[PDB]
């Protein structure tokens, strides 16, 4: 009868582990949301004894993305930091580049300097701590992210680079970045030709001049493919991206995976899938499924009994649906130095309009159509410092602030213990679909 907020964004995370995709729609089923053929947690990656593989074990899989055109599923990887790494190398201590400047990481020029005194200077300032011109790749990854944020930030500034940068698709912006990344912005800002047919779309006249360049001939294996990347829009040069279909032929095997403990079956989705995800996070042997809905669900209520009876799930960790408002982020954001986004916590739906963490008390919800029914508060874990954009795991902010003052209270420790709680899990009580923009209601 009262509203009391607004659905802000609602998220499908196909893999477990993986990145999510965002929609304007969904349908909200007992297991969690559905967009068409994607519904959440529906597939898994698995090692060879059949067990899950989470952003706990390979926090890289946070990078790859499953998605849905019509027909035809997308498994895609790449992003501005995976191209840098693909043609910056890592290196933990501090060597000449190929200029003879010292450098260090992922293609950190530290001074240009001979004097290799003060290239350590620079180190253990950039740093922070005596490093005796040695790194942790950690600590590669921190400069690298400040490296990357500082050449978007020089581009958006630059008159002659913003126009051409904004009028770019996001795979054509990351080639323009890396350009940056390696030559600076004055260096780039002088290609007045190139980057006069590339804000005009001209890809194949752009390539063939930017091949015949000083820098490309300087390194004419990193150009052709950050060329390729400008003809074809696409992630051909680097991890290109995969397109399996839709259905998955039932010839293919079923295997009994393991999440969190509990047995569940998937259909594995086919050797290039598996090879695909294997070389990515160039790990062992994995293998991608699927679940099926005449396989046997897991059972929430054995995961927590605070749960129906009747309640299923596929691999998600204990709920069919988490919430989340904007509210309670923008507070934890109020007290952090770095700040994050709801993807850090993967909610499936975010509620505007509301006051802090309004969520912890709303027991039943209609939106639209669909009623949900308030369960119990999401405990929150190191997946929460995987940063979605590098890959990489920090030493747990934002878990430490979290833990600082989310905790749950003494006369309810035995639920949550201690891990502190950002979000609520809900479950389903009425079938229906869900849009952005939906008034969310509080009823009773
Ligand atoms: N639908 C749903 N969303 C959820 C959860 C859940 O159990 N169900 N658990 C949350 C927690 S505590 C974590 S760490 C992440 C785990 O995401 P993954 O299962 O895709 O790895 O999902 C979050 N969102
Ligand atoms: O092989 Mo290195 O230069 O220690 O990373
Ligand atoms: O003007 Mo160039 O330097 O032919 O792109
Ligand atoms: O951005 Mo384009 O001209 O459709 O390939
Ligand atoms: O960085 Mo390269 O392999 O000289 O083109």
């Amino acid at each position: 009868m009262q509203q009391v907020g607004t659905v802000a964004q609602l998220w499908i995370y196909p893999v477990k582990s993986c990145k999510g995709v965002p929609v304007s729609e969904a349908e909200c089923t007992a297991m969690g949301l559905r967009s068409g053929n994607l519904r959440d947690r529906f597939w898994l990656v698995i090692n060879q004894e059949g067990n899950m593989v989470t952003a706990r074990q390979e926090p890289r899989l946070v990078l790859i993305s499953l998605t849905c055109d019509g027909d035809t599923l997308t498994l895609s990887a790449m992003n501005i930091f995976e191209m840098l790494r693909i043609d910056e190398g890592l290196r933990l201590k501090i060597y000449k580049d190929t200029e003879g400047y010292y450098t260090i990481g992922i293609g950190h020029l530290l001074t240009k300097s001979p004097s290799l005194n003060a290239a350590k200077s620079e180190l253990d300032k950039a740093i922070g701590r005596n490093c005796n011109g040695v790194i942790t790749k950690d600590e590669a990854e921190k400069l690298f992210n400040q490296d990357v944020d500082a050449a978007v930030r020089g581009i958006l500034r630059n008159a002659k680079l913003k126009p051409v940068y904004d009028s770019l698709d996001a795979v054509r912006r990351c080639a323009l970045i890396n350009m940056v990344f390696q030559m600076g912005e004055t260096g780039v800002a002088g290609f007045t030709n190139s980057l006069r047919m590339l804000q005009q779309k001209r890809w194949d006249e752009a390539a063939v001049n930017l091949a015949k360049s000083r820098w490309y001939n300087q390194t004419p294996n990193r150009a052709k493919r950050v060329i390729t990347t400008f003809r074809t829009g696409t992630w051909d040069a680097y991890t290109k991206d995969l397109l399996l279909p839709i259905k998955t032929p039932t010839t293919n095997a079923v295997h009994k995976c393991r999440v969190h403990g509990l047995e569940i079956e998937g259909r594995d989705c086919g050797e290039a899938a598996a090879q695909w995800i294997t070389s990515f996070l160039k790990s062992q042997p994995y293998r991608l499924v699927h679940f099926e809905p005449h396989m046997r669900p897991r059972r929430p209520h054995q995961i927590a009994d605070l749960f129906r009876p009747k309640d299923q799930i596929a691999y998600s960790d204990t709920s069919p649906f988490l919430i989340l408002s904007e509210a309670s982020l923008a507070d934890l954001n109020s007290r952090l130095e770095k700040k994050v986004k709801a993807t850090n916590f993967r909610p499936n739906i975010v509620i505007s309009g509301c006051d802090v963490y309004a969520e912890d008390s709303w027991d039943e919800l209609l939106i639209g159509d669909v009623e949900l029914k308030r369960v119990m508060a999401c405990s929150r874990c190191i997946l929460t410092t995987v940063d979605p954009d590098t890959g990489v795991m920090s030493r747990k902010e934002p878990l430490e602030t979290l833990k600082s003052y989310r905790q749950c209270d003494p006369s309810e420790r035995k639920l949550y213990g201690k891990s502190p709680l950002f979000g609520q899990y809900f479950v389903l009580e009425n079938p229906g679909t869900i849009k952005v923009g939906d008034p969310v209601y509080l009823l009773g």
